[PDB]
């Protein structure tokens, strides 16, 4: 890389590198600042609590600064690795803090299937081809949001977007496009609710 | 009238060193006919130390059949007194093996006639009758067994009624207001969704 970097000049700071921690479930954003780095690639690694990949959305701002933004849909500790033109910036990593709120116990689960619910709770199968609406019931569960991580037989992690309506409650919409074993892991305020992960078999 | 809870002998199925299946009922055989004349009494706690019936039958000849259901795969420890004397080599520690397997159960409840899906939902109305069915045609080995945790703190065994095609039925009613927790468990295992918390109300 011929155009001349020097990552020493980067500097890093927001909501999403609060050394007081941040609040789990909520999605969180930083600014890293190049503007005196020279030029470079900027490339940010995250890790979750269980040391697993966690996806680092960064929007060029066109001005020498960047925006990056996070999910800690987990409680615990998120390991951030930033660098510049390949090289690390300082302080590295950033260890931040995600705390849990509210109470997770709490969460009832309903599911419908076109528009016909099967009541309350999710049971250890699913239909193939089919969207499935699972309904997460936080109004008892107090400050906090639901998410939703969904590992397919070929064991991809991949984050589903979970609904929030504003009374209380949120739906996650998933169609398990082919047989096998999936877990769906639902997490209110950064903790499992009741009897989650949820290990199902998809089905015909 | 005296005792020697020291000649008491104890054998059967329900002290088998090698262990038993969980969710299976068991009787053993407490033979106090060297042991004089008294009272024969048996404690039996599970797993999480909590006490487990034991149903004394007194046979009238010296001997008693003793029963219990072990739904909790562990260990359970017994101890057995005559006259309220130890018999010999307490307590017993005997296993209940898991069977089968638990997660392939499915659940379907049933109210007054009307199917609420799987498991129970957040709220059922006192005195009205629950019909829990739980379909076990692909667990396997084993059955279905229940216990009931009610607002006061009580531990309870529900009856569950097998109907030999895989699918087993539990008859439930709440008497009182307030928090149960109803354990369904299979071979030994918690069901899918087990154990379900539920707000007995008016």
């Amino acid at each position: 890389p011929l155009p001349a970097h020097d990552a020493s000049k980067v500097r890093a700071s927001g909501p999403g590198l609060n050394a007081s921690g941040i609040p789990a479930s909520l999605p969180v954003e930083f600014t890293i600042d190049a503007r005196d780095a020279g030029e470079g690639l900027l490339t940010v690694q995250i890790l979750d609590p269980e040391g697993k990949p966690k996806k680092a959305n960064i929007r060029d701002n066109g001005d020498g600064t960047y925006t990056v933004s996070y999910l800690p849909d987990m409680s615990g500790r998120y390991t951030i690795t930033i660098k510049y033109g390949g090289d690390e910036i300082p302080y590295l990593p950033f260890r931040i803090h995600a705390l849990p709120t509210g109470d997770a116990s709490k969460c009832l689960v309903t599911v419908s299937i076109g528009g016909h619910g099967l009541g309350a709770c999710l049971g250890p199968r699913i239909q193939i081809g089919q969207e499935t609406v699972i309904t997460v019931d936080a109004k008892a569960a107090g400050e906090g949001k639901v998410t939703c991580t969904v590992s397919t037989p070929d064991g991809a992690e991949l984050d589903v977007d979970v609904v929030e309506n504003h009374d209380g409650t949120f739906d996650i919409y998933y169609t398990a496009p082919e047989p096998g074993k999936y877990v769906i892991t639902i997490r209110f305020g950064g903790e499992h609710i009741p009897n989650s992960p949820f290990h199902v078999l998809a089905t015909e």
